[PDB]
């Protein structure tokens, strides 16, 4: 391809030459999403493009009656870090967003003290172990051994059986990633191989890393200062309708950008030197907002994002199939998310007794999400390093809440979550905290300002896709078109991840300009001996190779002959090295 | 330990905090070798130490009747690149030594057009294939499967048999690395695992990378400008005798540095805050020099380096056993190296017709070493990107020559190489180039200025060592002592390598100061599925799994059952992925 993957320090520290003919090129970026911001940043640094020639078109210009909170990173987001190492931070002087992040998660590491709760406040008894049976472990192995071509339109409830589902591993997995039974077995197979190196840190969120303030403040805003420092243009109130593309038998050239600047109908014309970066699709689209007194109105609208993707699919199949992601989303699926802000010391005291940490402390609180396992909504909540907003009073905590089931009645508020307001969500949440039934309706109506948010497309990432549903970053024979974001296709990496946004960003800029530098490959942990032995030891709840085959005569007979061969050699020393012998 | 290994972009780009209490610390560096220069550089950048407090003691101050040339790098010298990414180059403005190196080897890649020659000029017939038989491949596998503890004082002629030795693979291996039959099987086992990822590029030197000018100009001098830019002290004509060390049952503290500054006998006293970095041993020690008319006088002296290592061994076994490296070196071993500089167009024309490239071109010439396979001295030569010296006339080429056998008579100059002058070496070399017997004595005596160099310790790196012969970088319970260089011990990495000098440099600075940053691990290619399948395909001269077992009924029967299991799964698709099915 116009590209090559690499995996070294040689490729990482090196600076690529200024790409040929970039002194006569312009680039247009569709949407102000985090992927576009990264693609524009890559055009500045590595592509050495002019700042006066990078245009970012957004529908938004410059209300809301409360605070709203919008997952964590991990060390091996290899493309996210090549970017923020070059982004000067907004807090600590002469140190990059990486540096401030790097130090902050070393000074205050992340770990969950109470990961799962049940029975209205109590800590889950088997919290820690995976409760994976011999059958469940095998279906995990078979799914990874299953080729990805043999997973077209294959749901998760077709690869696993009961043994896997009634386990803590499924509880830990579906809740930190927001997976659904009817979701793509193709993507979960990617997630299993993607994060096989932190599988020990799955039960306790030890391999997670959070920023200081919220995603806007710590990630988006440092980028925006970097971009405007270089003169990058920010077009506001620009809605993109369609993009005329010439798909000849030889090329694919973009020509027009049919926009609606505020109210006027205009159009930008593109040569072959005018690059276009389309963030096709959006999970944040068509989100409604409620308050502490009214539910967020449920909607199913097609926003300008999907209609933009739709208008390109009717121009070539190679530009993707949007309908598999935004149509036929089960009405049970995740739609509602909430944010309860409160200073009432009795709710913060209740949270303290569960998560074992002072929430009003500036340190870690929950360590991640805390899953109410027996809750009807299958609802989870998290509390990050308060205050999460830079100008929020230093005696308030902001709690993010979501639920995976949206058409079942709550155990206390006997109705679906799409029918509930802020205080009705706040009431069902507090009841599961163990708060007394007497102080439930008051502490939610008058003490906590809970904001519910309905997004009809939040699970569009994980829909059951097929080979060809997601478009390539740079389609075959394309000259100035690129698709970025989590509905673009690349190799092995996982969507619903800020890494995926910066991956397809860095792959789009590097291909269209042919930059003489390698792109960091998805970490090779799934092909690493040492990482895979660790997975077998951790999947079996810390059992050596003898204890795993002590009840199988057909297995313990094959192992005994295996140990005879590798006895006294590197393999046997590598097997005690990773606790397997 | 005081340390942790890491393998990511997260750890690579990040800057570590200023180590505690470094504002009251001093460091002393023993010798001006490349390892010390790196340790001092690491004290400046990562340790944030003062420049006025880094002392580099050297025996040399500020003749020689000719030019002298002193191996190549590879992409996965993970510690060498964390260093030069921060070293400003001396040629291209505002670009580091890494950058100028990175671009230079992309603009002009390296590859050997004629790797082995024989029969006085002709190209070897089987050049390319490994000629590894089924037995030879297995001894390779067994040696790696052999634990490293089971290799104490084990020579190379005890792990391999005849089948391995009469092969091109042995010819390619012993000559680019300067291995000997009687050398350590422990280190070759490390070399096999170290470079298992470039095994395809072993026959053609395609994975090699050279600098522009010589090692002094392109590596040492950029470092020295960086160090003196920060005020690092350079003590010249300082010979270090002994270093008094307090090895109590609890600690190991250095106290005195017994030196001989020029002629005076002085001594520096060390608190626990005065760090010491000892480059224990030296292959360059006690080197004599000849000219085009007289042989370099053979010597066996103990230089101030070995006597310094000796004086520390009589203070603790944990500081190493120097005698295994500098005593009992076989008199057949490599000692003589040469450098033939000439402008005579008939010698450069002869080289052109063999290496297939214009030597007087500024590009690649030989691509690496060219081995004269049937030569008595087992002599090899290389010609790098002339001119290799910054102020050398643009019509001269400088040819480096060495030989592995030093007590056998040459095929033309019927005497050992330790008896030969510059022109006698130049005559034996030209005879093997195919130059006519008539124009052999003239073109070497009057056309070429060949300088012979005798170093009695060049093969000290690869001597048959045992666990405990090489000291740890930071011995147990040590407080201010560190041993750097290729006679220090670390994990998995290989000596006789500029990576090893910068590895133990970066490990010494990071442990003594406890820097909050990981050290890049030796590349995990020997534990990488994809890299190991590639090795089996490349070791068998590009044969798939069917052709490797077509003559073994006990093997083809086990494979047929193996292919039944993994059929249609990831493993089988990964096996065509790497040409194995």
């Amino acid at each position: 391809s116009h590209m090559y993957y690499s995996y070294g320090n040689y490729e990482a520290f090196a600076r690529p030459k200024k790409p040929e003919n970039v002194e006569n090129k312009s680039a247009y970026l569709i949407g102000s999403g985090l992927a576009s911001l990264a693609a524009a940043c890559f055009l500045i640094r590595d592509g050495q493009m002019e700042g006066s020639k990078i245009h970012i078109l957004e529908e938004l210009p410059k209300p809301l009656k409360g605070y709203v909170v919008r997952r964590a990173m991990e060390n091996h987001f290899e493309c996210l870090w090549d970017l923020f190492r070059s982004i000067p931070s907004l807090e600590i002087d002469n140190a990059s967003v990486l540096d401030e992040f790097y130090w902050l998660n070393k000074e205050d590491p992340n770990y969950s003290r109470c990961r799962v709760i049940e029975k209205q406040g109590q800590r889950l008894v088997t919290d820690g172990d995976f409760t994976l049976t011999k059958t469940a472990i095998k279906e995990i192995l078979d799914l990874c051994l299953t080729n990805e071509e043999d997973l077209d339109d294959v749901k998760i409830t077709d690869v696993f059986s009961d043994d896997f589902f009634n386990s803590n591993f499924w509880i830990y997995w579906k809740t930190m990633f927001a997976f659904e039974p009817w979701h793509s077995a193709m993507e979960m197979r990617r997630y299993l191989m993607r994060f096989v190196h932190h599988i020990s840190g799955l039960a306790d969120f030890s391999a997670l890393k959070f920023t200081k303030y919220n995603q806007y403040e710590s990630l988006v805003l440092p980028m925006v200062e970097y971009l405007k420092s270089h003169g990058v243009q920010f077009e506001y109130d620009v809605k993109v309708e369609d993009i005329k593309i010439d798909v000849t038998t030889s090329q694919k050239i973009a020509r027009e950008i049919l926009i609606d600047r505020n109210g006027n109908a205009e159009s930008i014309k593109l040569t072959i030197n005018d690059l276009v970066f389309v963030t096709n699709g959006s999970i944040t689209e068509s989100s409604t907002y409620g308050d502490n007194d009214t539910p967020a109105p449920p909607t199913d609208e097609l926003g300008g994002s999907w209609t933009l993707w739709k208008n390109l699919a009717r121009q070539s199949p190679e530009f993707g199939n949007p309908d598999k992601f935004c149509q036929n989303i089960p009405k049970k699926s995740w739609f509602v998310s909430a944010t309860s802000t409160t200073n009432n010391k009795e709710i913060i005291d209740t949270i303290e007794s569960i998560c074992k940490r002072d929430p009003l402390a500036g340190k870690t609180v929950t360590g991640g999400i805390i899953t109410i396992n027996d809750s009807a909504w299958q609802m989870s909540f998290t509390i990050n390093r308060q205050q999460q907003f830079k100008d929020q009073p230093e005696n308030e905590i902001s709690t993010w809440i979501y639920a995976l089931y949206s058409d079942v009645n709550g155990d206390y508020i006997k109705k679906p979550i799409t029918e509930c307001s802020g205080n009705e969500i706040c009431q069902e949440w507090l009841y599961h905290l163990g708060v007394s039934t007497d102080k439930i309706e008051d502490l939610a109506k008058h003490a906590s300002n809970t904001i519910p948010v309905y997004m009809p497309y939040i699970t569009s990432y994980f829909m059951t896709r097929a080979i060809g549903d997601r478009p390539l970053v740079v389609p075959h024979q394309s000259q100035n078109l690129a698709f970025i974001g989590n509905f673009a296709e690349t190799e092995r990496d996982t969507v619903f991840t800020t890494e995926y946004s910066v991956r397809t960003a860095m792959e789009a800029v590097y291909q269209l300009l042919n930059i003489d530098r390698g792109i960091p490959e998805v970490i090779n942990s799934p092909f690493d001996l040492r990482v895979l032995m660790d997975a077998i030891y951790e999947l079996n709840d810390h059992q050596d190779l003898r204890e795993i085959t002590k009840d199988s005569k057909m297995q313990k007979l094959a192992l005994a002959g295996f140990l005879k061969k590798i006895k006294g050699t590197y393999i046997e020393s590598l097997l005690k090295e990773h606790k397997l012998l």
